[PDB]
This record gives structure tokens, sequence and C-alpha cells, in this order.
């Protein structure tokens, strides 16, 4: 099923936008996520494309070779959305090719470390996803070797990651067009196992379905919606009920759930019944689109658990994120509680504490947790409540 905010409705999407536009003076957050989500659906953002490129020339000039494959491919999905001059820098500097060779190296990483990527799977999946949209090389034989349900790289723990399964459906949804048409060969039976490996996602996607109609959480749901979207084949209408996923995702938007651009970002393809998959390279691009009217303290039960547990009571100001409590009782005890965190697109990012610092291919990391349930945000962002027990845990991919 496919359903998405009626032309009246649009406003209720404005906070996504406004929140989109506000990342410009965010020079820590991305502009290819937030220029991708908006020209899939026909809006096209001067200021934050001006943004985009001149962060692509930047990478592209200097860092390319620490650049991720998942951010490349990323790159190339939104400078290619629909042809104009600016896909042109995917040609001009082999992008493509670049990404076959950080794709393989994810691959030949797997090999040498028990099956870990360099990576993730949900990078993997947009790397796929990449090279099938723009014709580029890859191995349909390594798809179906690497991306069975039951690889343990879709499972963060015991929790099945709803945000990869979906990027994955769309992946492989992308492939098994690819093979039907005739851009791409493969050994006869292909096909259907791609098909029966997105069968058992839609399964996996749909069992983690809430009940107010959110799939996974808040943040998962946008990229869940446009897996279910192109796989109608896997599911019936009582399934899922698309009208009140997008409804429970609007009353979020109001209540300022998607403050966060690369969660705008992510969100809002969906709410207008678009996915990866309506990328057209050789052009779709309307250029005429888009037309915009415009004291009180609070305690906490703040732990680390590693193996042994350390605990304090701290007090932060009403309306303090996770991150403050941290760094509270960092000042309180550095030995115990001093942590290293690092600037990322969606935020601060807790890599270390007591100079324990979280490792890809351990499949290691530092888990934020509130009563013992892991937080759907950040410790920038996590608005702390009153009697909380707070927790940062050091954890597995299992
Ligand atoms: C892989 C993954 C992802 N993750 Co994590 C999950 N599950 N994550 C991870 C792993 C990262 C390491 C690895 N192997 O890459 C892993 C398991 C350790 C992790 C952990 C966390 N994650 C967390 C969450 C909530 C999120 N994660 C997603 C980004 C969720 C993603 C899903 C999604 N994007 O919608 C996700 C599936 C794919 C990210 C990616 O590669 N994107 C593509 C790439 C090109 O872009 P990127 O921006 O460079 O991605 C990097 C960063 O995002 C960073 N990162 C990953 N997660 C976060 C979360 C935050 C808050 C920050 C600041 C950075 C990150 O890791 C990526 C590789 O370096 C999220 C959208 C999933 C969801 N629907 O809840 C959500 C963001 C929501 C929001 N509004 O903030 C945690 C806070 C969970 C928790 N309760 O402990 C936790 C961070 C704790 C900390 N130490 O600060
Ligand atoms: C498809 O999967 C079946 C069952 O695992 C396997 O026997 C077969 O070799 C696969 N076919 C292709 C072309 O991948
Ligand atoms: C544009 O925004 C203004 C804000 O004052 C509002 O009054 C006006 O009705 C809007 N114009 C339309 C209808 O697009
Ligand atoms: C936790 O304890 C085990 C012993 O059971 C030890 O081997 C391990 O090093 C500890 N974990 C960490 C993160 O050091
Ligand atoms: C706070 O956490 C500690 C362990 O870190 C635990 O012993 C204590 O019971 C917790 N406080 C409450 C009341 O939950
Ligand atoms: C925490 O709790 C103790 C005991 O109740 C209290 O005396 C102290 O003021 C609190 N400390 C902080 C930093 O909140
Ligand atoms: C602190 O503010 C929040 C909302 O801003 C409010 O819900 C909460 O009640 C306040 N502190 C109290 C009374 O615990
Ligand atoms: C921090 O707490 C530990 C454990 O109670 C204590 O032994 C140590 O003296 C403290 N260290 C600092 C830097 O205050
Ligand atoms: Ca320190």
């Amino acid at each position: 099923e496919i359903c998405e905010v009626s032309e009246e409705n649009y406003i209720r999407l404005k906070p996504l936008l406004n929140t989109m536009i506000q990342s410009n003076y965010n020079r820590g957050t991305s502009a290819v996520n937030v220029v991708l989500s908006l020209k899939l659906v026909g809006i096209q953002i001067q200021t934050l494309m001006q943004k985009m490129i001149q962060q692509i020339k930047y990478n592209v000039k200097s860092r390319l070779s620490d650049v991720s494959s998942g951010e490349l491919a990323l790159i190339i999905l939104a400078l290619g959305v629909c042809r104009n001059a600016e896909e042109n820098l995917i040609y001009d500097y082999h992008l493509i090719d670049k990404l076959e060779n950080k794709f393989q190296a994810e691959i030949e990483n797997m090999e040498a470390h028990n099956g870990t990527p360099l990576t993730n799977y949900y990078q993997l999946s947009l790397d796929v996803l990449a090279l099938c949209l723009f014709n580029g090389n890859y191995s349909t034989a390594e798809v179906v070797n690497h991306f069975t349900p039951e690889n343990k790289n879709y499972y963060f723990g015991s929790q099945f990651s709803v945000d990869t399964g979906a990027m994955a459906v769309l992946a492989l949804t992308c492939v098994k067009k690819s093979l039907i048409n005739g851009q791409i060969k493969a050994d006869e039976g292909s096909l259907k196992n791609i098909s029966i490996y997105t069968k058992s996602l839609v399964e996996k996607i749909l069992s983690e379905k809430k009940e107010n109609g959110l799939i996974g959480n808040t943040f998962s749901t946008g990229e869940a919606m446009q897996a279910l979207f192109v796989s109608s084949d896997y599911y019936n209408e009582n399934d899922w009920n698309c009208q009140q996923t997008l409804n429970t995702v609007l009353t979020e938007i109001s209540q300022g759930a998607f403050s966060n651009p690369n969660a705008a970002a992510q969100v809002l393809p969906a709410l207008m019944g678009k996915t990866f998959l309506d990328i057209n390279k050789d052009s779709s691009c309307v250029s005429a689109s888009g037309n915009f009217n415009i004291q009180s303290y609070i305690s906490v039960n703040y732990s680390v658990r590693i193996n042994e547990t350390y605990f304090t009571n701290v007090t932060v100001l009403n309306g303090s994120v996770f991150l403050s409590v941290m760094e509270k009782a960092q000042k309180m005890n550095d030995t115990i509680f001093g942590f290293t965190m690092e600037e990322r697109s969606w935020g601060p990012y807790i890599t270390c504490i007591q100079g324990l610092c979280a490792n890809n291919n351990d499949r290691t990391y530092w888990e934020l947790l509130s009563g013992g349930e892991p937080l759907s945000q950040g410790a920038g962002s996590y608005v702390v409540r009153n009697g909380e027990n707070l927790e940062v845990r050091w954890s597995k991919y299992l």
C-alpha cells in the first residue's frame, strides 16, 4: 500500500522543511541527506544545494579515501535524483567507480573479520542501492551471499534493525527490477532467492510494528514505509494500515519529534509517497518546483555499566539533555565518568568512557538507556525527566 499526505495537509510537513533549512547554519551536519530528501519530493533549496556541493567538493578533493561507502552512496544518490548539471560530478569524479571499490572493501572486511563489514548493513544496502540505480558494477551473487535475512548484521543485540532491514529491502528491490529489466544479468534463480530475502525482511519489519502504527521507533518508520511501499507483494491490506502509520508520524512532527535534520530528511520522502526507487538518473528534474510562503532543577540515577557499575545522583536544570547529565558526572569524577565524544552529522556520539572506546570489528558500543530501555535519541537530544534511571552501557551487536 502507498499512502501520503494530502495537499490540504502539506502545512503539517512545514516543521520538517523548517528544520532542514536551519541546518544551513550547522557546519557539523550533512547537507547530502537533506538535499537528497528534498529533491526526491520535487523540492529544490538553493542554500542547502550550495552547502552540499561545497561538502562534496571538499570531501572529494581532500578526504575521499576516508569517506565511508555509505557516505559516498548518499552523495551519488543526492547528485543523481534527476538529470541536472550537478549530476555530472558523479561521472567527472568517477564516484560510481569509487563506490564499487569502497563496497568491495566492505566485502573483503567481512571475509577478513568474521562477517563484520567496515561499517554496517545499512550502508551496505545503501551501496547496492546506489550501484543498482546508476548501473554500477556489482555482483548479484555477492548480494545473495551476504543479504540473507538471518545474517547477524540485521540485528543490534536481540533487536532487529528496522532501518537496516528497510534499506536492504529497497536495495534488494532495485536489483529485482534491474533483473526483470535488461540492466543486469545473473545466475538463474537469483531473482527467486532475492525475493525470498525480501519476503522475510518484510515480515521482520512488520513484526516491529507498534500499536500506534509506528514501525520500529519514530525514526525508523519513514524508511520502513518506503520499504513497504515497494513490497506490497509480501503483505495484505490487513497486515498494515498505512494511514494510521502516516497519522501517527504527522502527530510526532507537530510535537517536534523531528527536530534533528537527519531524522527530518529520512522521514520526508515516504510522507509524500516517495521512495529511494523513484530516483530516475535519466531526467525527472522539474526545474519549477517549490513555492514557499514565509528555573527548577531535576535529579536522576545516572549509571555507567561495563562489567561493574558506577552510579551517582546528578542534578541538572530542567529541560537538560542526556549529555548534560554525563558532563556533570564527568566533573564530579573524571576517572569514572570521564568520557570521549565525537561530533557526527546526527550529533554528539559517545565513543569512549574511562578510556574504553567502542570498536567496530569487536562489534562493541556504548548504549544509552532509561529505565533499562534503549533511547531513541542521542545524548545531545534526549530530554531527561525527574527520577529517571539513566544508563550508559557497554554492549555488543551480538
Ligand atoms: C549502524 C547504526 C545506525 N544507527 Co544508531 C542505532 N540503532 N547505531 C548504529 C551503529 C553505529 C556503528 C556502526 N557500525 O556503524 C551502533 C549500533 C553502534 C548505533 C548506536 C546508536 N544508535 C542510536 C540511535 C537512537 C540511532 N541510530 C540510528 C542513527 C541508526 C541508523 C539508521 C538510520 N540512519 O536511520 C543506523 C542503522 C545506520 C547509520 C549509518 O551508517 N548511516 C549511513 C551513514 C552514511 O551516515 P552516518 O551519519 O555517517 O552514520 C554514522 C553515524 O550515524 C553514527 N551513528 C549511528 N547511530 C548514531 C546515533 C546518534 C545519536 C549519533 C549522534 C550518531 C550515530 O554511526 C554511523 C557510522 O559511523 C537511528 C536513526 C535508528 C533509530 N530509528 O532509532 C537513531 C537516531 C535517532 C535520533 N533522532 O537520534 C543510539 C543512541 C541507541 C542507544 N540507545 O544506545 C546509539 C548511540 C549511542 C552513542 N554511543 O552515542
Ligand atoms: C538460491 O538459493 C538456493 C537455496 O539456498 C540455492 O540452492 C541456489 O543455489 C540459489 N540460487 C542462486 C542462483 O543464487
Ligand atoms: C503567507 O504567510 C502569511 C504570514 O503572515 C499569512 O498571513 C498568509 O496568509 C500566507 N499566504 C498564503 C495564503 O500563502
Ligand atoms: C568484563 O569482564 C570479563 C570477565 O568476565 C573480562 O574478560 C572483560 O575484559 C570485561 N569487559 C571489559 C569491557 O573489559
Ligand atoms: C540506580 O542505579 C544503581 C546501579 O547503578 C542501582 O543500584 C540503584 O538501585 C538505582 N536507583 C534506583 C532507585 O533505581
Ligand atoms: C544526591 O543525593 C544525596 C543524598 O540524598 C544528596 O544529599 C545530595 O545533595 C545529592 N547530590 C547531588 C549532586 O544531586
Ligand atoms: C520541567 O519542565 C517540564 C516541561 O518543560 C515539565 O513537564 C516538568 O513538570 C517540569 N518539572 C517538574 C515539575 O518536574
Ligand atoms: C571517583 O570515585 C572513585 C570511586 O568511588 C573514588 O575512589 C575516587 O577517589 C574518585 N576519583 C576522583 C578523581 O575524585
Ligand atoms: Ca577525559
